[PDB]
């Protein structure tokens, strides 16, 4: 099936590997494009997958993986099976086209001969090679602890398999837990809090800081998306560590540092990410220690003829310094610039990437740029408002909490650079006519 020798090979079958391959093709016409995909499914978008496929009112939803967006139906894939050709054929087919190899693994990457091993033995050599694998969720050391019937009772979310799991799941029991309150466990907590108002069944979301968002949003912010998230028909527990997991009267029991127990029938753990750097060992390539994952410069480039793009790549920003980035358009941007550097483009990342999260159809968020809580920050509000990040009086990245259309101008104002007196008259570009943190 998979040939003995591709143009263009994509390690990893995601966001960042579909946007190259498709960069790659407008840019070398005839290109021929393979990527390598672990995963049994196309290459496809995650954000649904917390979100609007939750939210649709056709229950065949599970199985059609189609939702609605403002409001045109679409597929969760990024084209249909159409749009590909077989890899055993894209040697031979006129003006070439993109191969996805399902079910395959890279295992072994030998850089100076410009060659990969499949988990089944299989060599390729290529010619330009991107590394896009993505990362693995993070578990809890207490989950690990906690013994197989505990184990098979957590679920870690962020393929297909764990969304249609997760939501027979939520038909069949009568409480969930949700460990972690970042926008992944938070937008899970809304989900399945719509789902459970419906059922009458119980939603609990606990994690260690605050307020949802904690680590991202001001407090001032985060306790008011806390309130929100409640709302949702959440038992949203703050202030939450977790010390151990156990098994009781055939319920999960959750026992916390402070002293409170949460007896459950299933948990999700929404507790981070770790980067897919298996590659790195065999392949002789860089890691970085700070931010984890493959460590790149500005051009995504690691080596001669290898890129890395998406959430495994540790990236050098001209403007912003070194990061690495978990979003789904910086999987686009970026993937899409490690394709055309892959046909001799040597672009740097510039344009800078925005992400957003919905807590339904009624919270949205947008953010760009150097966006942590750590960081100083004002706000200028109006339910609506603007949260600038702020470095050496130069704001270094931007949230817009129920502002849309106007990322184009948030964009603008870190490309500039420049510094203000009154970030006042700077929310006005944003139809905001006082907080700090
Ligand atoms: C449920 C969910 C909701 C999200 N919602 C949002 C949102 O609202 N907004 C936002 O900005 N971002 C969101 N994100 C984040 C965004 O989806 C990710 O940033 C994006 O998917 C990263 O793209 P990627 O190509 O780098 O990696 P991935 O999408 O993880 O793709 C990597 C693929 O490569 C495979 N792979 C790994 N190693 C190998 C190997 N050795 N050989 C072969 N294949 C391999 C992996 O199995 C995976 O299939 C969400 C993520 C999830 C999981
Ligand atoms: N709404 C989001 C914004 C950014 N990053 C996210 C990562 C995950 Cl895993 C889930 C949701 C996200």
């Amino acid at each position: 099936k998979a040939p003995s020798h591709v143009p263009f090979l994509l390690i990893g079958g995601g966001t960042a590997a579909f946007a190259a391959a498709r960069s790659i093709r407008a840019r070398d016409p005839g290109a021929r494009v393979l990527i390598v995909s672990e995963d049994p499914e196309l290459p496809y978008m995650r954000p649904p997958l917390s979100k609007e496929l939750w939210f649709s009112d056709d229950p065949n939803v599970t199985k059609t993986l189609r939702f609605k967006q403002n409001g045109k139906e679409r597929s969760i894939y990024f084209q249909p099976p159409s749009f590909y050709v077989s890899a055993q054929d894209l040697p031979h087919i006129e003006n070439g086209g993109v191969a996805v190899l399902t079910g395959k693994k890279v295992v072994q990457l030998d850089v100076r001969d410009n060659m990969v091993k499949l988990n089944d033995g299989s060599q390729i050599t290529y010619e330009k090679c991107l590394i896009a694998t993505g990362g693995t969720p993070r578990s809890l050391s207490a989950i690990d602890r906690a013994g197989a019937e505990v184990k098979s009772r957590t679920t870690l979310f962020r393929k297909i398999g764990d969304f249609r799991s997760l939501e027979k799941i939520s038909r069949e029991v009568k409480s969930i837990t949700i460990i972690g309150g970042g926008f992944l466990g938070s937008e899970l907590a809304c989900a399945l809090g719509r789902k459970a108002r419906a059922l009458g069944t119980e939603v609990i979301q606990l994690f260690p800081e605050k307020g949802n968002m904690g680590k991202i949003l001001p407090e001032y912010l985060s306790n008011w998306t806390m309130e929100k998230v409640r709302r949702e028909g959440v038992k949203v527990m703050p202030n939450a560590i977790v010390q151990s997991v156990g098994v009781s009267s055939g319920k999960l029991l959750i026992k916390l540092k402070d002293g409170r127990k949460v007896e459950t029938d299933h948990i999700v753990a929404a507790v981070g990410l770790e980067p897919n750097v298996e590659l790195a060992k065999t392949g002789g390539l860089e890691i970085d220690s700070d931010f984890g994952g493959f460590r790149v410069n500005a051009e995504l480039q690691a080596r001669s003829n290898i890129w890395v793009a998406g959430d495994a790549a540790c990236f050098y920003d001209i403007k912003l310094g070194r990061r690495r980035v978990e979003h789904h358009d910086h999987a686009v941007v970026s993937g899409r610039l490690a394709g055309e550097n892959m046909t001799g483009a040597a672009k740097p990342y510039w344009h800078q990437s925005m992400f957003w999260s919905d807590l339904g159809p009624d919270v949205g968020y947008e953010a760009i740029g150097l966006v942590d809580s750590s960081l100083p920050t004002v706000g200028v509000f109006a339910g609506k408002g603007v949260i600038f990040y702020l470095r050496d009086k130069v704001v270094v990245g931007i949230v817009l909490w129920n502002i849309f259309n106007r990322m184009p101008i948030a964009r603008k104002i870190i490309k500039d650079g420049e510094q203000h007196e009154d970030l006042n008259e700077v929310a006005k570009l944003f139809n905001i006519h006082v907080l700090f943190q």
